[PDB]
């Protein structure tokens, strides 16, 4: 797989609450949220690969509600959003339940949902299919960490779940939705 360091800064609102987000130096970032509507913050690379392996180490993991310590990324044609949720805040990311994939230590369910008149990399209205991995339990936090992605790739492809053809960003993310919280990643 491709070994380049980051190149792309990810801070995305949609201006609920305060989302107080610090590009760092190299792969580094932290966000401090609060009463927020929907987010996303992270570091990765403006072009997404199916062969990429994430390395990432959150120093700092303190979400509450809805939140995600997550590989984020997109495709277009067609355009879809897909996770890869290694922990969460106080509820835990479901969909349609489609299977379950073992990589990096750890097992993570499979699941699809649909989103309508939301935000996405195409609009401020647009219907677009995710795709998740949600690991089993939390992923402990604080030292480095690894997503091999090429294995959720293949598992949601034997689920009948494929990506399109055109690849946009890829980030290793802090995410969330109505909720409070602190992180610090490094993503490389």
């Amino acid at each position: 797989g491709p070994h380049m360091s980051t190149d792309y800064w990810l801070n995305f609102t949609d201006g609920g609450g305060i989302v107080n987000a610090v590009n760092g130096s190299g792969g580094n970032y932290s966000v401090n949220w609060s009463n927020t509507g929907s987010f996303v913050v992270g570091k990765g690379w403006t072009t997404g690969s199916p062969f990429r392996t994430i390395n990432y180490n959150a120093g700092v993991w303190a979400p509450n509600g809805w939140g995600a310590l997550a590989l984020v990324g997109w495709t277009r044609s067609p355009l879809i959003a897909y996770y890869v949720v290694d922990s969460w805040g106080t509820y835990r990311w479901t969909g349609t339940y489609k299977g379950t994939v073992k990589s990096d230590g750890g097992t993570y369910d499979i699941y699809t949902t649909t989103r309508y008149n939301a935000p996405s990399i195409d609009g401020d209205r647009t219907t677009f299919t995710q795709y998740w991995s949600v690991r089993q339990s939390k992923r402990p936090t604080g030292s480095n960490a690894t997503i091999t992605f090429s294995n959720h790739v293949n598992a949601w492809k034997s689920h009948g779940m494929n990506l399109g053809s055109n690849w946009a960003y890829q980030v290793m993310a802090t995410a969330g939705y109505q909720s409070s919280g602190s992180s610090n990643v490094t993503v490389w």
